[PDB]
């Protein structure tokens, strides 16, 4: 590996594909199925998430969801990260 974008962001992508969530899923849910891997970090590894998934909405590969399920909640768009 002498090139990742972040092996939490992809980890985030795949997390929200394995739950699907046509509404959203809180920085706290992408978090509680993030932190099921044992090379995740346990400790600053909800920072990590946090500004993974924040470059990936700026990406426009994450949706930015707000109020309806919890204050920070996000779900995919598309491959529109690298296209």
């Amino acid at each position: 590996s002498h090139m990742q974008p972040g092996k939490y962001s992809q980890l985030v992508v795949e997390t929200i594909r394995r739950l699907g969530e046509r509404n959203g899923s809180s920085l706290a849910k992408i978090y509680t199925e993030a932190k099921k891997v044992p090379w995740f970090d346990q400790q600053n590894g909800r920072t990590y998430l946090k500004y993974s998934i924040k470059a990936l909405v700026q990406n426009d590969t994450l949706l930015q969801v707000k109020g309806t399920g919890a204050n920070g909640s996000f779900k995919l768009n598309r491959k529109k990260l690298e296209g």
